[PDB]
């Protein structure tokens, strides 16, 4: 519901000489806040007791807004402190969750870097799949029901398993049921897709509305538990175990792609951006990630995407091999965001980057 | 056939005040061209439509030479543009392939960084094995025929499989045949070697003919599809699949070796360089890679080598842990190459580095 | 036995205008010595023939003290050269081993960065376990005997295997016996613990006695042979092999943790430091590492620790994502150590950092 | 009157996680505020309409406190805003004047970098002369009355002229009287001293109470109007003019001293600092300037001093030849001040640097 | 008398892994020693009590060799310490004076950066004038005797005055005699030359024997006492004084030349270098200064030169406008010298730079 004009008029009461960058202390905020300082900004960190130490010891925040629980960040009281500080908020995974995506879309009256509307399109698998399919991107083959399974599939519930047949599907669902991990309602909405066998590249892009350009900033591969620990056990020993794989994100590892695949990499970002302009105007604004798998035919297949900054940007907080090429600098995504905020304030084009 | 004097006399007609660095837009050209700019050079990128975006958006090339297909880079027309631009060409994997190694050796009349003759020694498994064996380096044990198999082996055809017996060899060859991946002629020339079980270090060295020194620049491990995706599937599920491993390079991951192994690391490069001087004068010039596996006895076994810059240098385009030690700089291999070109022009010793 | 006053009075005869940093040429000495140079120090490297090349080519040492074998570094002759050079010695894994931990504790009369006494607490599994348990840290569940095994365990002998039952334990012990890898005396003291299935984070901390603060410097995951090569073999092929896993450290790979887990990360270091002050005064001084595994419940379980600089700091010799946040610099652990030595000399507080 | 305990207890109610650096927008505030940002601080600038542009366009201040006139900076309202911002104030020439030195000494209840008491000793020519004389420094010879004049003298009134005799003194005083530049009361308190003929070095020092050390940061020579414009007129033309010299500071020019004179330079700062400890405890804190003239006998004679930061530090806001030697950095005095504030907060020694 | 082979054979007994840079603590040693550290060298400073503080507080020397008086630096004892430290000595104005130029030429058996023989050519006005005249450089017109004076001249004695006639010459000589500044023997050897009226540029060049190139590093103007203080007194007041000008170097001020005059600037260095090769082989090595005055016809007239590093390089110890152009670095002359020492050691060409 929140209007653009409604947000531009909040920002107009802002002291344009004292624009700060704010965010929630979690997810990717260390380089969001570091990147801001490096660009000249004073920074605001929403934090809480027991969770504030990393931001205090890394010296990355100038002002703290302590909440009782991160859930309070929807409260109109915190919105006020943020407006009085002239903060532009940089959204990220954790902020959207603790604030709630409905509160974000029509109850959070603080200026926000990026296209506010499009945060819904990453939250819903149908919108996400619609976008990736319509943008012309390779995605895993989808399966309507367990009876349609004719290969190895992975099965996700909004807590994960692999199946190579209809029969294996139910045996495994049953296991995860009689172990108190999945209720009958989760499996009633099981999402089944082709298991893509390949190398993980989570590709971090930045779309600049100022330059009208998609940029490559970096790449990581996920480090997930228990799976990346499960597959480190020798095959003979794994068979002696009664252990199911889980896919809980615990961290990230840096990777570079084969250089001949960069034309495919940019075309993917270009296409995604050209379609999102049509479907959710103005489209992708700033940081976005295609989480893909590269098969043996050197084709990147995208199984996920983010419409804002992705946790994997943490793997290059001191810059990376791709962020370096632009200007020989240790450039993070956080700093690339802050720079866009800076240039837009200087060119009087803040309307291209906030909502 | 191309003579050294034949190349020195092409370079003598060069305007020594305007020496550019050229390369093909692929493989490792992003840091070759970035590294050149950082050293003061103007840069030339051979590119083509649909494949030029990465070089335009990374702002790494000053002049583009567009070809219809990269195969045209042998054409005497492109050789002329390069000579008129006073370009020294930096060779790499992709350039040699698209240009053709015979065209490189006697039909490509543009000055080239490195020892031109020695590019043949990396192309032929017999020359390569000859060199590594004569340099005194550990290599996988070789097997003349499937009947000689007495352990786990890996089998390569100039598309890969593992066997632990003669019987398994044929069963697998048959599979890859009746699946249209290998013709009877490929398996007629199957290369069988010991499967080395260990940690991958692709070690990137630079030999300076100016300093008469082998330098350590960095290290990566390969990220290959489908294999690195295959082994991420739990053992129980893998057994339910009918899937063969492939070993297609898709990218790279940074790694550092145990420091006590660096004396072995340098001795390997020293030895390789001392033997290549004898076998293919003047020997190794500039960048070279030993692709090795470290067994549990802390011995590096080399299964491959490159006689020019290797794709893994991309993992440290913003510098790495070893390239940093020299001068505290974000030094890439591309920039280390450009620096040698610079120093040689300044010391009037271009004859030590081109051919 | 070596007293603090005994060491302060050695250091008092030091020319305070010419303080050098010394260490043994191995383990982590490349960034210890590089970091020192960067902070203004002249550096001393204990090295030997055949093992000195890495330090000569990286140009990281100003003065060499050549020994016949690294075992000689206990010799009172080498202690004298070090005292005459005004060297503070930075201890590390290799130095303690070659010098011998008893010689370190009462026969090595050279000033040393860190708490000398506490190097014993990392050497003994009982002290180490005592400390981690009393500090309140999660550790693997321990097993008194093979008959207590009720899950997957890993078994270590001061050369490793996994067991999922009492029966499997003996079958495997027998195998490693009848293969000449373990004598009956090793298995008589077998250390059996819970096999933690998860993602490896070796977390590198620095405790500053000057700032009274625990800092996060970086993180790596181990790269071990043959295990990380064993699990890269497809499950079907592994079953055709008669191969046991080994866990020999060969190198390291960079990783970042999920940012929401940093509060747990710092609390772990804080707790460890607060307990070590009580148990071994003054406690942890400078660099320390918690080597942990993150399970699917996002809990870090510590299976090992170091009470000095850990080999994994090599993964960020050119700085890392966390070391960057402080001041936007390529900061290594080696340089963080040297800086503390520098600040302490400038503030006349060398008594807070040496022993 | 303002007590130290009275100031420590104001600072104790400060949020130690959000310490800002404040100052008045004038004099030397550009590098005071720039230097602060570079050290990680958020900055507060006291400014006013018509005088705020330089600080807005140089992007050097995060928060502005607008006053009606700089005279309002004594007002208890502005003191409150400063306390609520957790600001340490950095004093300078302009701040003391607009605030009034009595208000500074007992009516300005905001923490302040430096020794508050000693700002009186630079304001009074008797205290200043007492200090320089007792510290053992060369100063111009003083003259009790016009009748004591036996050489070339310069005559100052708290607007300047040169005399070489008693007679010339009165003729000139009369001129400046019958021209409405000096009243009979100014000349009733005329300060007459030896005219020192030599080269101007305004030497900028920093005393660190943390390191107990006097540091050399830089040097400038004054650029004064109309005098430096008067002496640029050829002698023949000057004689055709009826023009008196004035000595109004308009700017500064960088200079380096002859290196053999640096031992004299440091001894002067050392001596000044050792005497000020006795006379006005704790003595000199942070930045101080000896404004001297070097005669042909290579002796520096001091005609003025500042007990805080001097305007000449502006000549090296991007660092200078001496500030560079420490760490190869573009270090300004402003940044050297901010660093001391930083280190003191980190070492819990804020009591050594504020009052 | 000292031979080159005699010096090469001293240097051959040097540990080539531990080459240090040494110099006397005075003149230009701050950037000589800083520049060395920046290039990776350990540094040796010859100093003495009462004169060592600047080098201790600037942290620029790793090892001190204390002498009783700087005159002792000729002593064979100090030569030994320097040889045992593997020091290459960098000569400068003060070192040559305290050591004595005869001792330098045949009694100082330590390797020395530059052409040892040519230090005599800067010491003798006849050799100096011979060189500048034969190199084809503009110099002041010379006058054989006071009776030849037909314009404004300046008169120098190996303490200075200006004369516009024969009569004025004697009146002034008489004054300086009856004031005890000049004996009858000084004026018996008075050197009289054209007074050049113009702007002072002391131009600092570096000749690289490695690159065979003359480089422009920077420029300063002298700051001399009492003269630059004398001319700051208004003309009317100067006439009321009985004061003679002196020209004692006290410091330096940075200046840049008009860019259209750089072709003249380089040709002057080129010419000087081409003639010095013939007259004193191998010629100019490393740093040299032409001290010139630019007349209204935009012609640089050289009144002095140095055959080693000149004191004016101190004006750009943090780099300057010209030293910046090469690589965008804060490059001093001291660091440019150290770099040449570094490159020569790396290229095995130390024979091009020492003697
Ligand atoms: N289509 C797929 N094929 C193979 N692995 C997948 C697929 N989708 C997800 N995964 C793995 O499951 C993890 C969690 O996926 P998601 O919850 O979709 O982000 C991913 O990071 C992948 O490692
Ligand atoms: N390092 C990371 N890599 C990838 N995804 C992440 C990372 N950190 C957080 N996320 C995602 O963002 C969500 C919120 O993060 P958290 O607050 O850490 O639970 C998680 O559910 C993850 O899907
Ligand atoms: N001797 C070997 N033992 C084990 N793995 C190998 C061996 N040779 C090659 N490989 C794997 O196969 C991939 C392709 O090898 P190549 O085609 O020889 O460069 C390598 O990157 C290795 O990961
Ligand atoms: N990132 C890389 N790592 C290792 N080898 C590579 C890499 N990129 C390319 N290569 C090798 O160079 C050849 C040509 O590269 P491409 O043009 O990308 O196919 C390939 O066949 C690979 O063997
Ligand atoms: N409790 C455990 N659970 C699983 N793996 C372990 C455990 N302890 C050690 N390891 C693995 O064995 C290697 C050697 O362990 P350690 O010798 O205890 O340092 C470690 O780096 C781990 O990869
Ligand atoms: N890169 C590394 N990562 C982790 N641990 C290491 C590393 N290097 C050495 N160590 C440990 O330090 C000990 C001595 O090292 P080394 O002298 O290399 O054998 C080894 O036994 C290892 O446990
Ligand atoms: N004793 C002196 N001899 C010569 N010039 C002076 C003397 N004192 C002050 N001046 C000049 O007058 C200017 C103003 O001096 P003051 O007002 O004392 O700071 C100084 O910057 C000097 O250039
Ligand atoms: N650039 C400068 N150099 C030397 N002294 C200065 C400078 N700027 C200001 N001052 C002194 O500080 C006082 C206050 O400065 P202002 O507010 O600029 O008048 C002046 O009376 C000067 O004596
Ligand atoms: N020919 C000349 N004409 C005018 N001024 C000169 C001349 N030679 C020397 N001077 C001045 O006298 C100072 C001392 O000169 P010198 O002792 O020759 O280095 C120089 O720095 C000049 O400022
Ligand atoms: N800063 C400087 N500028 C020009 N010449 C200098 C400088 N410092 C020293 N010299 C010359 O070098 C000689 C020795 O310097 P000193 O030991 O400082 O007397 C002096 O006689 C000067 O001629
Ligand atoms: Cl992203
Ligand atoms: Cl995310
Ligand atoms: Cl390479
Ligand atoms: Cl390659
Ligand atoms: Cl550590
Ligand atoms: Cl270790
Ligand atoms: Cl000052
Ligand atoms: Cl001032
Ligand atoms: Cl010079
Ligand atoms: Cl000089």
């Amino acid at each position: 519901m929140i209007s653009k004009d409604e947000i531009l008029e909040i920002f107009d009461k802002y002291n344009k000489d004292e624009i700060t960058i704010a965010t929630l202390g979690s997810h990717t905020s260390l380089h969001i806040l570091k990147g801001a300082k490096l660009e000249g900004f004073s920074t605001v960190c929403i934090t809480m007791k027991g969770r504030d130490v990393p931001y205090k010891r890394f010296k990355v925040a100038d002002k703290f807004i302590y909440v009782d629980n991160f859930s309070d960040i929807k409260n109109e009281e915190i919105q006020e402190k943020l407006r009085e500080l002239n903060s532009i908020v940089v959204p990220h995974g954790s902020f959207i969750a603790y604030c709630g995506l409905d509160n974000v879309e029509n109850s959070f009256l603080v200026p926000m870097f990026g296209n506010r509307r499009i945060l819904r399109w990453e939250s819903e698998r149908s919108l996400e799949g619609k976008l990736l399919r319509e943008a012309g991107l390779r995605v895993p083959k989808k399966y309507e029901s367990p009876e349609d399974i004719d290969g190895t599939v992975i099965v996700k519930f909004p807590g994960y398993f692999i199946a190579s047949s209809t029969e294996e599907f139910y045996k495994k669902a049953e296991d995860l049921k009689k172990r108190g991990i999945l209720t009958d309602e989760d499996i009633a909405n099981a999402h089944i897709e082709e298991y893509v066998v390949g190398t993980n590249f989570c590709i971090h892009y930045f779309y600049s509305p100022l330059k009208d350009e998609v940029e490559l900033l970096g790449m990581d591969k996920r480090y997930e538990s228990n799976i990346d620990g499960l597959v480190r056990i020798p095959a003979k020993d794994q068979l002696e175990m009664n252990i199911n794989p889980s896919y809980v994100i615990t961290g990230n590892i840096p990777v570079v792609i084969r250089e001949s695949l960069l034309p495919q990499v940019f075309e993917m970002g270009d296409k995604l951006v050209a379609k999102a302009k049509e479907l959710v105007p103005p489209g992708m604004i700033g940081p976005f990630c295609l989480q893909s798998l590269c098969n043996e035919n050197l084709e990147l297949v995208v199984f996920e995407m983010s419409a804002r900054v992705d946790g994997g940007t943490n793997s290059f907080m001191n810059g990376g091999p791709y962020s370096f090429l632009y200007n020989g600098e240790p450039l993070s995504m956080g700093q690339r965001i802050a720079r866009e905020i800076k240039m837009a304030l200087q060119l009087d084009m803040i309307d291209k980057i906030i909502s």
